C-alpha cells in the first residue's frame, strides 16, 4: 500500500527547479539527483503491487 | 586512490546549497537527496578499498 504524498512533494521540486533553469545551471547535479529519486519512487510505487 | 571527481562535484553542490539558504529552503526534498548522494557515494567508494 503506497503513499503519493512524498512523490507529490518530489514533483512539486521539480517543477520549481524546472521554473529556475538559472539556478539549476550552477549546480553540477543537483536537478538529475532529484530526477533520479522521482523515478526510485514511480518503481517502488509500482513495485509494491506485483 | 584519486581523482574522486564525483565526490568532489557533489560535496561542491552541497557547499554552495549551503550558502543558498533561502534558495534551499524553498525546497521540501531537495538538500537531503544531495545529502543522501554523497553519503552514498562516500560508502562505495569506502567498500570498493575493502575487495
Ligand atoms: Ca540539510
Amino acid at each position: 500500500g503506497s503513499t503519493p504524498d512524498y512523490l507529490m512533494q518530489l514533483m512539486n521540486d521539480k517543477k520549481l527547479m524546472s521554473s529556475l533553469p538559472n539556478f539549476s545551471g550552477i549546480f553540477n547535479h543537483l536537478e538529475r539527483l532529484l530526477d533520479e529519486e522521482i523515478s526510485r519512487v514511480r518503481k517502488d510505487m509500482y513495485n509494491d503491487t506485483l
